[PDB]
């Protein structure tokens, strides 16, 4: 590592376009950036110096000229207007920053973005003002209690980070191959290894719930040699997180339980969130069910400490010769496609994750615009030739209509759904369904979805431009709607299911792998008054694709392993319209629209002749290059 021959050189032009007055006090790399403490604050000089060196710049002042937090934090609800009406206020010293928080953030940003200098220069903290989000977050509100009171290990962290990014000047790639260590023709535990003959980066890292009994299929292969090779030499540079599902990043805090990594996590902030409560609500359903948890809760805090936040369009160097983009993906808040840059430009990568290419309720298409790119590794869930999902609309007319013929035949709507997910996009259904006056019976969601669509609220940017106004701008807000009924506790649950009101229930998980909707289904699947509707994609080895194949008696290994048999009444039916996955038609065009159009195309994440057929499809129909790969195929990209 020749880090600190950089950093000599840098320190030098910096210490040569720098007021020597501004008594600057350290200049290091912390994270994908440089930073150049000072004890002076004063501009328009750091646009320059940045062109100037190439490289992405951040002056701040030393971190000792800083009013303590307990003290800092009553001189601003003094230097602010109390209409201003400030919620909440935190601190991060580790990049010396109090986030501000306020239902009239007017008032506190300064009328000129004056109150903004004003209370910059009293306690020299970097100030950042957040509207009150309309729904408050456990998640959140701990991610943000831990991030002030790790402050010490994460200004560690970020050097540890900077120092190896730079551990060499911008690196022209020898070689590129990309290897499935899960994910290829199966859809579950996506893991990608990306390798050049300098950097090895791992993009998704998930977990196969579907398959939890077998650790064989449940995990990415920790048995490929060359990725042995990067945990045990310690050369993985990054993992980079497409999204929050747990087949995407459900591995991840394994990761640490092992200390098999403690390198970088790139993704947006949307996804750090989501995922930090999958992860949490993964390991306590373990639990529930009187299983040993894959990790603990101190192994997802780990991954927390770990994560560097992006949003879409910033690019960063994660590595000597690799540059990373995150795009939208509109599958689910924050859902990113990931574009690397590698060394000369002329192979980079497009690495899609889950995506959706047109409008929904909470998301627009995604990205199809790219820079520069040669190959595009892209989802295949709906890739057979006949996996054409029903319109939007009909999916919407014929939820309505079976709702209606259930709550009439005096019975209950179980919808199974993924805590984020399908569980937000049918509520919006549901919601936009009321304001017209069709919701009659109660709403009740269970299974974090609650706590979930609170984490979008505090989001909007990464919600659609229709849905973003509609929510922090105006007073109305969709989620917030008084016919959606958090259920409480196992208490309530029990009461829903025993109670004779017709209901409609929303319940995680959506395949009935685990959570409150296996016990609804349960309850529920002997009356035949009842009704159960998919919504999701019903991965192969769940519940919920049994009961959706119209199996009417299913076995279940219950407590004392004593198996027990649901006999199934109640009616099954599938809605795919709400989907969040591109169906064939979308995934087709999207290749046609994507542009630069991909010197070639690898197809992943779908059952195995899903894979091949969008695959064949793709060369037959616009002659490009493509691959359906097994997993621990390897793939030279020249
Ligand atoms: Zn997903
Ligand atoms: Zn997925
Ligand atoms: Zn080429
Ligand atoms: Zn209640």
């Amino acid at each position: 590592t020749q880090v600190d021959q950089i950093l000599r050189d840098i320190r030098a032009v910096v210490n040569q376009m720098v007021p020597k007055e501004a008594k600057i006090t350290e200049i290091e790399f912390e994270g994908p950036e440089l930073v150049i403490y000072v004890k002076n604050p004063e501009g328009e000089l750091i646009k320059d110096l940045a062109k100037v060196l190439k490289k992405r710049i951040s002056v701040r002042p030393d971190p000792e000229v800083l009013l303590p937090p307990e003290e800092a934090e009553k001189l601003i609800f003094e230097i602010v207007p109390k209409e201003a009406e400030i919620t909440n206020i935190a601190f991060d010293p580790s990049v010396g920053e109090v986030l501000i928080e306020a239902k009239k953030p007017g008032l506190v940003i300064g009328k000129n973005g004056e109150t903004l200098r004003l209370i910059t220069q009293k306690v020299k903290w970097a100030p950042k003002v957040v509207r009150t989000p309309p729904l408050q977050s456990q998640t959140i509100y701990s991610i943000r209690q831990i991030l002030q009171t790790e402050s010490k290990d994460r200004r560690k962290f970020l050097r540890q980070v900077g120092r190896n990014i730079y551990r060499k000047p911008e690196y022209k790639s020898r070689w590129i191959r990309i290897t499935g260590l899960g994910g290829f023709r199966e859809v579950g535990r996506s893991a990608l290894l990306v390798q050049t003959d300098e950097s090895f980066v791992l993009v998704d890292f998930g977990v196969n719930v579907a398959m939890l009994n077998d650790p064989y299929k449940a995990f990415p292969h920790f048995d490929a040699p060359e990725f042995q090779y990067v945990l045990r030499e310690g050369l993985l540079d990054a993992i980079i997180i497409t999204h929050a599902h747990l087949d995407h990043c459900g591995m991840l805090p394994y990761l640490f339980r092992y200390n098999l990594f403690d390198g970088p996590i790139y993704t947006t902030p949307p996804t750090r969130d989501l995922m930090v409560l999958l992860q949490k609500d993964f390991i306590e359903i373990q639990q529930s069910n009187g299983q040993d948890p894959l990790y603990r809760p101190r192994d997802i805090k780990e991954v927390i400490k770990h994560t560097i936040t992006l949003d879409y369009g910033e690019v960063r160097d994660i590595s000597p010769d690799i540059r990373l983009t995150l795009h939208n993906a509109g599958h689910i808040l924050g859902s990113a496609i990931v574009h690397l840059h590698i060394g000369n430009g002329l192979h980079n990568i497009a690495i899609t994750g889950d995506f959706k290419f047109i409008p929904t309720r909470l998301l627009e298409p995604a990205n199809a615009k790219f820079p520069r790119l040669e190959t595009l590794v892209m989802e295949s869930t709906y890739g057979g030739a006949n996996d054409i999902q029903m319109p939007r609309e009909e999916a919407e007319k014929r939820l309505i209509e079976v709702i209606h013929n259930t709550i009439k035949r005096g019975g209950k709507v179980l919808i199974p759904a993924m805590a984020v997910g399908r569980a937000q996009e049918v509520m919006m259904v549901l919601e936009e369904y009321a304001r017209i006056g069709g919701i009659e019976v109660p709403i009740y969601l269970d299974g974090m979805i609650w706590e979930a669509t609170a984490i979008h609220t505090a989001y909007p940017e990464y919600l659609s431009r229709r849905l973003r106004e509609q929510i922090f701008k105006e007073g109305y807000n969709p989620f917030l709607s008084e016919i959606f009924h958090p259920v409480a506790n196992s208490r309530e649950r029990q009461d829903i299911i025993d109670s004779n009101e017709p209901a409609i229930i929303i319940a995680s998980s959506g395949m009935l792998v685990g959570g409150p909707s296996v016990e609804y289904f349960k309850q529920l699947a002997p009356d035949p008054k009842n009704s159960i509707i998919f919504v999701s994609y019903q991965a192969e080895g769940t519940l919920g694709r049994q009961v959706q194949s119209g199996i009417r008696e299913i076995p279940m290994v219950g407590e004392e392993g004593r198996t027990e048999v649901i006999k199934v009444n109640m009616e099954v039916h599938t809605i795919d319209g709400f989907s969040g996955h591109a169906d064939r038609r979308e995934l087709m065009n999207y290749v046609a629209k994507v542009r630069p159009r991909p010197e070639r195309i690898i197809t992943v994440h779908g059952e195995p002749q899903k894979c091949l057929d969008l695959a064949t499809s793709i060369h037959r129909k616009f002659g490009i290059s493509t691959r359906a790969p097994n997993n621990l195929d390897t793939i030279r990209l020249r």
